[PDB]
């Protein structure tokens, strides 16, 4: 049993609800709270751009001291840094970014990431100004991740057309 509420539950392990995902992450303080990277770290909009914001840009001090040390992220990688006020921990996961040509096959690989945390609030990779097709995200998803993943999409509109279509 855990704390997550309100999930419509769609396979043996990932749930999915309507939510933002800054303030599931305040209500729930998860272990791992996913954000959408890039291999910067530059958390200047979307997901991350929120995640940032709410945590007073401290997420944004971390990531500039993690960068100079061990240099940018890979495209389908991840790490772990302090979720701060959000979380116990943030998973920064860099998903393919579609509006800069970066290759959708990808995106498996991401979300591999999710695999080695037994339980995560994430949003979809690649959505939002990743510019990728949040169904297909939500697919991949599925066949990828093993581990319980609870997934947060803040646009209502998005959030049904993704549970009706649902396979
Ligand atoms: C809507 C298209 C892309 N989705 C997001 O950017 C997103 C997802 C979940 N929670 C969020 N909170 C926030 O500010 N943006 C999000």
């Amino acid at each position: 049993v855990n704390s997550f509420s309100g999930y419509l539950k769609l396979t043996d392990n990932v749930y999915i609800k309507n939510a933002d995902i800054v303030e599931e992450a305040k209500k729930v303080k998860p272990t791992v709270v996913v954000n959408a990277a890039n291999v910067y770290l530059k958390h200047g909009g979307g997901v991350a751009g929120a995640l940032n914001k709410a945590t007073n840009n401290a997420m944004q001090v971390e990531s500039d001291d993690y960068i100079a040390t061990n240099g940018p992220l890979k495209v389908g990688g991840s790490c772990v840094l302090s979720g701060h006020n959000l979380a116990k921990h943030c998973l920064h996961v860099v998903g393919p970014n579609v509006n800069k040509g970066e290759d959708i096959q990808l995106l498996k690989s991401a979300y591999e990431n999710f695999n080695q945390h037994e339980v995560l609030l994430a949003p979809l990779l690649s959505a939002g100004i990743f510019g990728a097709d949040p169904i297909h995200s939500l697919r991949v998803c599925v066949d990828t991740v093993r581990t319980n993943v609870y997934l947060a999409v803040f646009d209502k509109n998005l959030y049904d057309k993704l549970v009706s279509s649902f396979l």
